C-alpha cells in the first residue's frame, strides 16, 4: 500500500529562454528553405561593422545605429579566415557585419541565416532594449533577383503566421543595398501589419568590398558574376508578439518567475 | 574539504536509438529540401499496400515483397481521410502505401519523406531482417521531372559521405513508377558503391487510382496534369555502415550494453 497520488522525487525540469525557442523556430523556417545557420563575433571592428557594408563615417546613414565604442589592449580580433584583423573596436550594431565575413570565406551560391546577439546605445523601455537579437539572411548566386526576396519573406510568414498570412514590401533606405526595402507581414488574430525587418538586393560596394579584401589575403574575386539579396529582422519584437510578453525588458531580466513560463513551448 | 574527485548523485543518463538517431539525420538531410515528415499505419489494406500501387495479385511483381497477413475482427483500419476503409489486413511490406494516402489526402504540389516500420516475412541473419525501417520521398508537381529526382539523391550522398561522394542511376523495375531506379552511392572511405535504394517517376496508375479512391471520397481530382518522383532507402543496413554496427540483429535486440553506446552521437 502507497499513496500514489503522493509527490515523487523532486528531479529538476528544466527549459529553454524565449529567445532560445524563437530564434530556434526562425532557424528551422529557413532551413527548410535551404538556409544554414551561422554566427559572428559580438566585438567587431568598425570595418566589418560598417565601412565594408558601405556606411562610413560622418555619414548621416551611420547615425541609423548607435554604437558602443570599446578600449583596451591585448584583445585578439580574429577575421573570416581566422587570421588576426585591426580596425576600431566596438560592439556590433547589427548582424551585417557577419555577411561580408562569410562571403569573403566561402564560393555561391548558397543561403545563408545568421541569428546573433547586437548592441546599440539606447535607453531601456518597456519595447526598446540596448541589448538584444535580429536574424540576417543572405542568399548570393548567379541570377538571384528581388523575386526571390520576395518569395522567401512570403515564405516566412506563412510559416510564422499560417494561410491567411500575407507580406507587404515598401521601399526604404539602406546602405548595403539596391533596391532597399522594408516589409511587414499580415498578422491575422491581431489583425494589423507587424513591420518585420528591411532587406533588399546586395549593394554593388558591398561585393567589391568583399572581393577586395579577398585580394588582400590572397583569395581570387568569387563575387564579379552573381547577384544576391539579404534581409534582416529583430528577433524580440516578435517573440513578444508571438508569446504574449508585454515588456522587452523581461528577456534579459533573468526572473524566473518569467522564465520557467516556456517550458511547455516546444 | 572534499574530495572533488569523488562520484557524485548517480542521475541517471539516457540515450537515444541508432535507427532514432539514422532516421533523425535522414529527415534533417531532407527537411533542408524543403521536405517534410509525415508517418502511415503499420497495419494496412491490401489495397493501399498493394492494388493502389499497382502491384496485383498473383503478378509475378507481388512476389518481391513476403507478406504478413493478419486475422481477427473488431479492428477500426482508419484511411486517409480518418474514414473506415477495408480490405484484406497485412502488415504493411514497406512505407509506398504512405504516398498514395498523403496524395489522396492533400494537393499538389509538394515534397514529403515518409519513415517507418516495415515488415515481411524473412529468415532473420546478420544483415536480414523481418522488422526493420524505410524512409520514402514523395515530390509532386507540374514540371517535375527525372533530373529532379537525380538531384535529390545527389543531394543526399553529399550531405551523407562529403564532397567525394557521388551517385550512380541503373534502370530497375518497380510497378509505381516508370521509369524506375535503383541508386547507390559512393562512399569514398570503404571506397565503394552501396546500393541504397530504388527510385523513379510515379507511375500514371498509380495518380489514376489516387484520383479515383478521391471521387469515391468526394474529392474533386488533383493529379490529372502533375508529374512526380518518389523514391525509398532502408534505412538500418545505411545506419550499420554508418554507425559501424556488424550484424542488424542487435537494433531490436535490446541489450543495454548496444545501445547505450551511442547515447554521445548526436
Ligand atoms: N541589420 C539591419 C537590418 C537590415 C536591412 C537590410 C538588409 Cl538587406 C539586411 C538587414 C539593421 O540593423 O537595421
Ligand atoms: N518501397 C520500395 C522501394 C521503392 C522503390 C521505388 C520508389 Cl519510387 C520508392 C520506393 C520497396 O519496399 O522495395
Amino acid at each position: 500500500r502507497v499513496d500514489v497520488s503522493l509527490p515523487g522525487a523532486s528531479l529538476f525540469s528544466g527549459g529553454l529562454h524565449p529567445i532560445t525557442l524563437m530564434e530556434r523556430e526562425l532557424v528551422e523556417i529557413f532551413r527548410a528553405l535551404g538556409y544554414q545557420a551561422v554566427e559572428g563575433p559580438e566585438v567587431e571592428s568598425e570595418f566589418f561593422n560598417f565601412d565594408a557594408l558601405n556606411i562610413p563615417e560622418h555619414h548621416p546613414a551611420r547615425d541609423m545605429w548607435d554604437t558602443f565604442w570599446l578600449t583596451g589592449e591585448g584583445f585578439r580580433l580574429e577575421g573570416p579566415l581566422g587570421e588576426e584583423v585591426e580596425g576600431r573596436l566596438l560592439l556590433r550594431t547589427h548582424t551585417s557585419p557577419m555577411q561580408v565575413r562569410y562571403m569573403v570565406a566561402h564560393t555561391p551560391p548558397f543561403r545563408i541565416v545568421v541569428p546573433g546577439r547586437v548592441f546599440r546605445f539606447e535607453q531601456t523601455d518597456a519595447t526598446h532594449e540596448a541589448v538584444f537579437h535580429q536574424l540576417e539572411g543572405l542568399v548570393v548566386g548567379e541570377g538571384i533577383a528581388m523575386a526571390h526576396l520576395k518569395g522567401a519573406i512570403y515564405e516566412l510568414a506563412q510559416a510564422l503566421f499560417g494561410p491567411d498570412s500575407k507580406v507587404r514590401f515598401q521601399p526604404v533606405y539602406f546602405p548595403f543595398v539596391e533596391p532597399g526595402a522594408q516589409f511587414a507581414v499580415w498578422w491575422p488574430e491581431g489583425g494589423k501589419w507587424l513591420e518585420l525587418g528591411g532587406a533588399g538586393m546586395v549593394h554593388p560596394k558591398v561585393f567589391q568590398a568583399v572581393d577586395a579584401y579577398r585580394e588582400r589575403l590572397g583569395l581570387p574575386p568569387a563575387y564579379r558574376g552573381v547577384t544576391g539579396f539579404a534581409f534582416g529582422l529583430g528577433v524580440e519584437r516578435l517573440a513578444m508578439l508571438r508569446y504574449g510578453i508585454p515588456d522587452i525588458r523581461y528577456f534579459f531580466g533573468g526572473r524566473l518567475k518569467f522564465l520557467e513560463q516556456f517550458k511547455g513551448v516546444l
